[PDB]
């Protein structure tokens, strides 16, 4: 009774409004320019026209939802930062001093920090959605139970839908989590039928001479858990983490609202792969931002069939890249709304 | 009385190495893994080296759009009627063009400059008109060397005046029916490429390649001489864009490139004074066929993959957001 079932939310994800997109195409073709000369900006304006949650290409209010959680696989020595940095950096987000904070402010976007599994108590100014104090160590077992993954998907999609009802027009995703590039690489390996050696990157400056150990840990996580690559919830629960689940839920909720959601980098690619496995109709609500510098970025993007607009060599995460692409969503709508056709 | 071009160029200095070293230290100390903001960090460092800037203050931005018609229109190589240059220039004044709405969204001004439209004087447009269109580069030079040099001076002087008026970031754009043909000619000459590689089965494409080949063969420009190439196989809009780059570099201020046409102007600008290159900021990867070769010779990698080919400065407007974001990161991110 309290919340909608996952199945019910998924069934509200509609294909894009093809008739709206056709009208938008005709309008863009008639504008003061050679046909198709604004390329992917035109494509973006048409894609947004198909999203029934929007009205008149009005996208003023934007909100990047940052999902924070700790990971049991930190115990395997795959991250160089102290584990406590997840908590401190979440507090730093409240202070407004992190990279996503200043880039979101520069883009006029809100930032909503959500605790879905930090190894800490409740944090002032951080939304309490905490499933547990850190995920299970994926190298020795599952990150979480299937039911925990499903319930968190429902909770984070529900939050997103509440924000949609409250007037948010464009979502973005980010995360915070020491060692979370290890589950992300495991998910990408499983979803793309890739050997982990192809998908495992340096994350937060993991020493290149120790990268073989990070590969070994991811390989062991997949061997131990044997996730079903066709089952997005199973992959999330077995070799994912709470932040990854939360980002998938935001994508599901935005698509269910009929609204755009802007991806970030490698971590968000893993969540996007799981979201599209759960409901393929989510893909057309996704807007890529930048091409992450993570080693497995190109493999993940190829399988999503998405081409990011920004090539910034970025690898911070937090949603900082999603913030940058917000300007492009603005630009597509500004071109659609304000550009002349036959003013004289 | 006007300054000489040489006197303007003398002001162009290499980037401030110590300032860039201090910027690198500051960025490494921010609350993030070292180097994790990648090219956004190196953009903030490049801006730290530009002595015309202070405190990564980049509030005021200006895209200067150079409009001119081209004699090689006579060879039938343009995709649209010649009058489009004039009509689009008037649409700029009204603020309804692509660059206008994108610049507004980026908080940049647009300055539309007539350097050679085939028309009477146009209201709302800056009158820098050398002539009613350039010479037909297929049959002879676009302009005399003196014409190119005097327009470089005028356009650099205008840019320097805008710098003194408070503009912190420049961008360039152009309007000009048939101007991808001189652009391809310049890129071919500057990069030692056959025009087939720089011109973008069809009868029209075959003819356009032949026209570019003929322009180079007729004019035999000296590829080592950026002014000679501009004068012989360029055009007034291309000269003006080069002049904006020279003036911005002389002021020590960044200038954001647009697409294929601006790459040709940038290649000429760097032939004229190599130190200009460090003040260039690429924007998007133009979908024009010869874009990659031109960018490779400039050793620039654009940030935006938009599949755009409109021109007019529209790509420069989009990159203004990245200049803004780099400075916001540098100025506002927390440290210890
Ligand atoms: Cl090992």
């Amino acid at each position: 009774q309290g919340m909608q079932t996952l199945s019910s939310i998924l069934r509200t994800i509609a294909p894009l409004d093809s008739k709206a997109m056709a009208r938008a195409t005709t309008r863009l073709d008639g504008l003061l320019k050679p046909q198709g000369s604004l390329g992917r900006l035109e494509q973006l304006a048409i894609q947004l026209a198909g999203m029934r949650g929007l009205y008149g290409h009005q996208v003023d209010r934007k909100q990047i939802i940052v999902m924070a959680a700790d990971h049991g696989v930190y115990d395997e020595g795959v991250a160089i930062s102290p584990r406590v940095v997840t908590m401190v950096q979440a507090l730093n987000m409240v202070r407004g001093v992190t990279g996503v904070c200043v880039l979101a402010a520069n883009a006029g976007a809100e930032v909503k920090i959500v605790d879905v599994g930090i190894d800490s108590d409740t944090l002032p100014g951080v939304i309490d959605m905490k499933v547990a104090r850190g995920s299970g160590n994926i190298a020795r077992g599952a990150a979480m139970t299937r039911q925990q993954a499903e319930d968190l998907l429902i909770a984070s999609a529900t939050l997103t839908l509440q924000q949609a009802a409250g007037g948010v027009k464009v979502f973005g995703v980010g995360e915070l989590g020491m060692a979370n590039t290890t589950p992300a690489a495991a998910m990408v390996s499983v979803f793309t039928d890739s050997d982990p050696e192809l998908a495992v990157g340096i994350g937060a400056n993991f020493p290149s001479e120790q990268l073989h150990h990070k590969v070994a840990v991811v390989r062991r996580a997949i061997e131990t858990n044997q996730p079903d690559a066709s089952d997005g919830i199973d992959v999330l629960a077995k070799v994912g983490g709470f932040d990854l689940v939360g980002m998938t839920g935001v994508m599901l909720g935005a698509a269910a609202a009929g609204l755009p959601v802007v991806l970030d980098g490698f971590l968000s690619y893993a969540s996007a792969l799981a979201a599209c496995r759960i409901e393929a109709k989510v893909r057309d609500y996704l807007i890529p931002s930048h091409l992450s510098a993570e080693k497995g970025a190109v493999i993940a993007l190829n399988h999503l069939q998405l081409e990011p607009y920004l090539q910034m060599g970025m690898r911070l995460g937090e949603g900082s890249g999603a913030a940058l692409a917000m300007h492009l969503v603005d630009a597509a709508c500004a071109m659609y709304n304000n550009m002349g056709s036959l003013a004289e």
